């Protein structure tokens, strides 16, 4: 089998992307965050306390035929960026671009934090990254990916993000028109619970290359990308005027200013996202102060390969038994 879903930004900014996804009998279809960097696949439900509901759609598995509560599993999960949800499992029916799965996890939020009841557009998640980082108990269960895995005609994802633009998600197989040139696929640890692999360098604008082992994770629900701070230096001190602000919490710089690319390495391949892709628009409405698409991950504790960098290319994420990703240029 395969699947095939296109994923579209959820505003001006590409500040995330959301796919649709239908849930249970009949099919209830919410838009969910397709996020390779985390491992549960909750939405928003009948169940959420509604004072943190605010204009999503939310799941009714009373009203699915097929929906069984998955007796005394409970979650909780924390992101990256201090956001949160909570509640209790279902298993039901969950299908992607025509892809089914039944019997999939679907964790149903009693509680979520106020950046998600905030976001209207985003009506869940869909984790992607090893099930290992599951948050349900007792019984750890298995990422849509997981699960669908052995029916699939290869054991493969791809995620080709569009910049401004919608993209597409499939499952199964590779799109061999989606990408120019060849895939360059490179090392997995699962050490983890992430596509974790490691960049062979980088540059800025015209610059030469530097070779350097830059350790990260391709993360389709993070934003931004973050890099180490020497790097992210390197960068910046490109664009006249830039600089970090702590009152901000970045690297800000003139929205007059045209940005430089930045490549990253993929063995001996190249990624070259464009500057206007590093551009995050003003810091807040009518400054000329602009936010960044490029930002330290010191004190994150792990370098993410974001949107910013994954809207660049085409990305396999093969689920082989030794996993291994690819990225093309597009």
């Amino acid at each position: 089998s395969t699947g095939s879903a296109t994923t579209t930004p959820i505003d001006s900014l590409d500040d995330a992307y959301i796919t649709p996804v239908q849930i249970g009998t009949p099919a209830q279809t919410l838009n969910l965050d397709f996020d390779t960097g985390s491992s549960d696949l909750w939405v928003f439900s009948s169940e959420t306390t509604a004072s943190e509901v605010d204009g999503q759609t939310i799941y009714t598995p009373s009203k699915s035929t097929t929906a069984k509560l998955l007796s005394g599993a409970t979650w909780s999960i924390s992101y990256g960026d201090g956001s949160s949800s909570s509640g209790d499992v279902y298993t039901d029916t969950v299908s992607v671009g025509g892809l089914t799965v039944t019997g999939q996890a679907v964790e149903s939020a009693k509680k979520v934090s106020s950046s998600f009841t905030e976001d209207s557009t985003i009506d869940g998640l869909l984790g992607l990254a090893f099930s290992t980082l599951n948050t349900v108990s007792p019984t750890q269960q298995k990422t849509f990916f997981d699960n669908a895995k052995a029916s699939l005609d290869s054991p493969v994802f791809t995620a080709d993000l569009g910049y401004h633009a919608p993209g597409t998600y499939n499952f199964g197989f590779i799109d061999t028109t989606a990408y120019t040139g060849s895939i360059t696929y490179t090392a997995v640890s699962t050490k983890q619970g992430f596509w974790e692999w490691t960049s062979t360098g980088y540059a800025v604008g015209s610059g030469t290359f530097k070779s350097t082992s830059i350790d990260g994770i391709a993360d389709t629900g993070t934003t931004l990308l973050y890099l180490p701070a020497t790097v992210v230096s390197a960068y910046w001190a490109q664009v006249s005027g830039a600089k970090s602000s702590s009152s901000v919490g970045g690297y800000v710089f003139p929205c007059s200013a045209t940005l430089p690319s930045f490549t990253f390495g993929v063995g001996s391949a190249r990624i070259v996202i464009p500057g206007d892709y590093i551009d995050f628009g003003p810091i807040s409405t009518g400054s000329s102060s602009c936010f960044g698409g490029i930002q330290s991950s010191a004190g994150i504790g792990i370098n993410i390969f974001g949107d910013v960098a994954l809207k660049a290319a085409f990305v396999v994420f093969n689920g082989a038994t030794t996993p291994t990703l690819g990225f093309a240029s597009k």
